[PDB]
């Protein structure tokens, strides 16, 4: 990327990572840029970086690796008194000794005691006392997209060690601590009424104007159509692939299969393992290309299928000419004493999904122009801000039943997270 916007916030960041002994959470919604700053974090760092992330896609995109690779930590909870076989190769060992800055993306998707677990693993390595053995962190991430589900199992094995099941709540932050910057500038477009609803429901402070505005969102016309272009945002994977499915049909279907080269993880794989399409489709694209016109989460409609490429006519109403997409699965070696990225293995395929539903879970880190709310009547904290900030707008959102205020359950864990830093300097943990 070449025109780049440096706000203040973004520097400000960079001005505390010069103090190596400074920790960062790099936070804001969606669209703040916070995948861009990243890139340019790690470019204009006169560190040895290495980047990484809780699940496979999410490394892939941030073009890093699994914090459980990396650190070879098993999957399931872990307390502070159970063993680790701390086994590392020769290699991995060199190479996190040359570490200099670890980052992790998606930093509020990480089980708080991933976090201690590489603390510990990093102590060990650096045979240490300082936490994370002195590597200096920095953590991406939106603050307010819930984590997963935490299984009723290590529900129990971690409360009796734990507060809460945040990564803020990590043990590591009674021994050390991190600086907090929110970027506020949204570059997509910038919309006040809509934003300031948003933090009003997130802080539980929803006026009765408010509350009025959500009434008038329902719409049971539109909510139940699939031939507009709306797309439907739900919580259960089971409804999306009923609906695209059902839209998709059985006449005149193209099928694409993914093609592996060398070593792919399964649950790194970003794409459709067998993409079927039809003409007229609803289509979501899966990466950026600037030069090319397109973004991931971008809409269109498929008009022409042929072996190599699919036709494309976007919402914007530009044609596309789409070919596949080649996403490489890298790790970090020692190039002398420079940690650089080498190819593992890769996976190509078309960089388009079926659109006329996705789950919440599928749409992290997207926003759209229209959006039909599927009401999830269940509960849990923070259900329905995450699917209103699915939208770019107030007005390009429609649900399918009136929104009440027992929908808007809040999550005072982050509250208290927000308001206590906010009132420490702007920092939370250990000075
Ligand atoms: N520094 C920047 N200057 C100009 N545009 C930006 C910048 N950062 C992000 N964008 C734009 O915002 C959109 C995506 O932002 P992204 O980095 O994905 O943010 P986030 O990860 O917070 O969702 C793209 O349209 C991109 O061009
Ligand atoms: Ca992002
Ligand atoms: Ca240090």
């Amino acid at each position: 990327m070449e025109d780049m916007i440096l706000t203040e916030e973004m520097q400000k960041i960079m001005n505390l990572i010069q103090d190596d002994e400074n920790n960062v959470f790099v936070t804001g919604k969606a669209g703040s840029g916070k995948t861009t700053f990243l890139k340019y974090l790690i470019e204009k760092s006169g560190k040895n970086c290495i980047v990484a992330a809780p699940t496979g896609i999410a490394a892939i995109n941030a073009g890093g690796v699994t914090l459980h690779s990396l650190f070879g930590i098993p999957f399931g909870p872990i307390t502070p008194y159970d063993r680790l076989e701390n086994k590392f190769s020769e290699y991995k060992v060199e190479l996190l000794l040359k570490m200099e800055l670890l980052i992790i993306d998606e930093i509020s998707m990480v089980r708080p005691d991933i976090l201690d677990t590489i603390d510990r693993k990093l102590r060990w390595v650096y045979e240490s006392d300082e936490p994370f053995g002195g590597v200096q962190v920095i953590m991406f991430g939106d603050l307010f997209q819930l984590p997963p589900v935490t299984k009723k199992q290590e529900r129990e094995i971690l409360s009796d060690f734990y507060d809460g099941f945040f990564f803020f709540n990590a043990l590591v932050f009674k021994r050390t601590g991190f600086h907090i910057v929110e970027l506020t500038k949204i570059f997509r477009q910038t919309e006040p009424e809509f934003i300031n609803v948003l933090n009003n429901i997130r802080n539980y402070q929803v006026t009765s104007d408010e509350l009025d505005l959500l009434s008038e969102l329902k719409d049971r016309k539109i909510s139940s159509s699939y031939d507009n272009e709306y797309i439907h945002i739900c919580t259960h994977k089971a409804d999306v692939e009923k609906i695209n499915a059902d839209k998709l049909g059985e006449q005149e279907i193209r099928n694409y299969d993914i093609v592996i080269k060398d070593k792919f993880p399964e649950s790194s794989i970003p794409c459709d393992l067998h993409l079927k399409l039809r003409v007229g489709a609803r289509v979501m694209s899966l990466v950026n290309d600037s030069l090319k016109g397109y973004y991931n989460g971008m809409l269109g409609i498929v008009t022409a299928l042929e072996d190599n490429v699919i036709t494309v006519r976007m919402d914007n109403g530009r044609t596309i000419k789409f070919e596949r997409y080649t996403w490489s699965n890298t790790q970090y070696t020692l190039k002398d004493n420079e940690i650089v990225k080498e190819e593992i293995g890769s996976c190509t395929q078309f960089p388009l999904t079926l659109a006329w539903a996705i789950t919440i879970h599928k749409s992290q880190g997207l926003t759209f122009d229209k959006i039909i709310i599927h009401v999830s009547h269940t509960f849990c904290p923070g259900q329905l801000y995450v699917a209103l900030s699915r939208c770019r707008t107030l007005e390009g959102i429609v649900s399918d039943a009136f929104i009440t205020k027992q929908m808007i359950i809040p999550e005072y864990a982050l509250i208290d997270f927000e308001r206590a830093y906010k009132s420490e300097g702007n920092y939370y943990g250990k000075r």
